[PDB]
């Protein structure tokens, strides 16, 4: 009932995320993807079953990790809606296929599903069998995918069981690209190709965005979904500074971890010498904000206000380092 | 006495065109395991290494036995082979003295690995029907992902870990050398591999020197890559042979796709073939280009690989109908 009148701002970049996993029980991202699907009317046009989907998504969600403080359901779910209004933006109107839309939604949802709470580099030090599958290449990235295309196999799970077989190739094809860029290691490459698309950007008659191949139409898409899942300080300060808590909770365990063991730890994580505001600032004018006004450059003027908020949001941080 | 005959056989070890099918039957098919063993002598790894030397035997063995016997071009015999012409590749006059042992062990080692458990399809047929292994890979290098996790975890089995003694700062920059190899024998890397080579070879310093990480892999990479491609460099009886079977393989493939309903990969329908246009497009279009690119690089040393190269090319046009 409460929770009805939260997810009427699914379509708003600001949604009160972590109310919503409060009222739905902590399952957010059930609750935000089945929205989503019934608003943009995905459940008809592919043919899903409400039950198959409910299903998927509470083991999905099931698969995040409850006692990882960042890379849980809440992020993801998070994710899913922040890259559901970018694709609204008004500069992307009709540009992508329902096929493409299910492939950015679906990706944003599975993108981090089993996260440990410890980066590539830790499960490559350690020599996990999971570095040792992946040849120590985007092992997490390769994980969340294997995982969420996996758990379509499970009892009542299949939500693409009546896409044709061409379909279902285009789809995963676009899934998997997706998620192995949001691998930071990808970051530099992403964005030097979104800005070369900035420098030759080309509109259509009726003022949208005019990508004529896949390399264009999935650039666009992986940038997208990066975008989202840097969206963080871009979001209302009271949203950001919880984010910023968990992500600090998640990264100083990684410190403890590394400790215990005599690694080096990595950076960030050492709880003992810690500068969380200065690291936000940085984090700002490396990554976020490079990143940020390319993607509002493309969609000009649609993302103004999201990099208003960005800008206000990392003087706060500023003012706040000791 | 057929023991003799293997002896005076693995004496052309660092030759090209060693005649690794008469040594594939007079080892009662061990090719695998005693052409890396004599190598491993010939360039004293065991003692550099500190190998122990049943480990060696019982790893290569293991290694060997889980390439498919079945399979008519990625098996066993086509192991030795890329092992081999690595080992002869790591020993031209231009690289003299250029990569250490650790880096000549990586080399060797990743062609020995390069295809191992290897089923005789493509990774397109693996992604086509869903298989666990393409599901597991992303649809991504599929087969080479898994050549390395295999050859990786064949190490753990009873008396095998041939890198026991190994410190763990020459496992982890062995494993990333490895790694890095097998990776770039994806043919979908094969235009970046070439067109980097073709870079190097224009801004070449010289006995080529090689500075950081990236050039000296590079190299490696395509030191093997070659070594893969090396089958129509070979002399006519032995190329001829390795034409057979990669044609067999490509053929039972189409066999199984044509059962299947699914379309028909490029040279794998029987009733639709050109072998010998195949051939002469394959020289001209992937083999020759990369080894007049290797030969650039390492100038004179391929003069009669590329030699050997452009005859058997011609031979192959000769029997165009
Ligand atoms: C370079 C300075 C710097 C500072 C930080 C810490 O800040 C944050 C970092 C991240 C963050 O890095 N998330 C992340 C992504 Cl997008 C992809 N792969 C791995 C990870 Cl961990 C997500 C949210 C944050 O604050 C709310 O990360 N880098
Ligand atoms: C362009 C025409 C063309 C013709 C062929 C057939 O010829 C051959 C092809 C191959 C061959 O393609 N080998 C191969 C490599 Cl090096 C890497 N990944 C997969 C594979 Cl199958 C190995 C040996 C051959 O005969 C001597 O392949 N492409
Ligand atoms: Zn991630
Ligand atoms: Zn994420
Ligand atoms: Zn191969
Ligand atoms: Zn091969």
């Amino acid at each position: 009932d409460v929770l009805a009148k939260e997810l009427e701002d699914v379509n708003k970049w600001g949604l009160h995320v972590f109310r919503i996993a409060e009222l739905s029980g902590n399952r957010p991202l059930t609750v935000i993807m089945h929205t989503i699907f019934q608003e943009r009317d995905l459940l008809k046009t592919f043919k899903i079953p409400v039950d198959t989907l409910i299903t998927y998504l509470m083991t999905l969600e099931d698969h995040y990790h409850a006692d990882v403080a960042y890379h849980n359901n809440i992020h993801a779910a998070d994710v899913v809606q922040s890259t559901h209004v970018l694709l609204s933006t008004p500069a992307l109107e009709a540009v992508f296929t329902d096929l493409e839309i299910l492939a950015a939604i679906f990706a944003s949802a599975i993108h981090d599903v089993d996260h440990p709470g410890v980066s590539n580099q830790f499960l490559i030090n350690t020599n996990s069998e999971l570095a040792l599958m992946y040849n120590d290449s985007s092992v997490l990235e390769n994980h969340h995918l294997a995982v969420g295309f996996k758990l379509l196999q499970e009892e009542n799970c299949d939500i693409f069981q009546n896409l044709t077989k061409k379909q279902r190739q285009s789809l995963r094809k676009m899934v998997i690209d997706i998620v192995l860029a949001t691998d930071m290691s990808k970051h530099m490459n992403l964005l030097a190709d979104l800005k070369t698309m900035v420098e030759t950007k080309k509109v259509t008659s009726s003022g949208v965005l005019l990508l004529d191949n896949y390399s264009d139409r999935i650039q666009v898409l992986q940038n997208m979904v990066h975008c989202a899942d840097l969206s963080n300080p871009t979001k209302p300060l009271q949203l950001y500074r919880q984010w910023t808590d968990r992500i600090m909770e998640e990264f100083f365990r990684q410190g403890d971890r590394e400790r215990e063991r005599g690694m080096e730890i990595s950076p960030m994580c050492d709880k003992h010498n810690a500068s969380v505001e200065k690291s936000q600032v940085g984090f700002i004018d490396y990554i976020v904000h490079p990143l940020w006004e390319t993607w509002a450059d493309l969609v000009h003027p649609d993302a103004q206000d999201i990099l208003d908020t960005l800008e206000d949001n990392r003087e706060w941080y500023q003012s706040t380092i000791p």
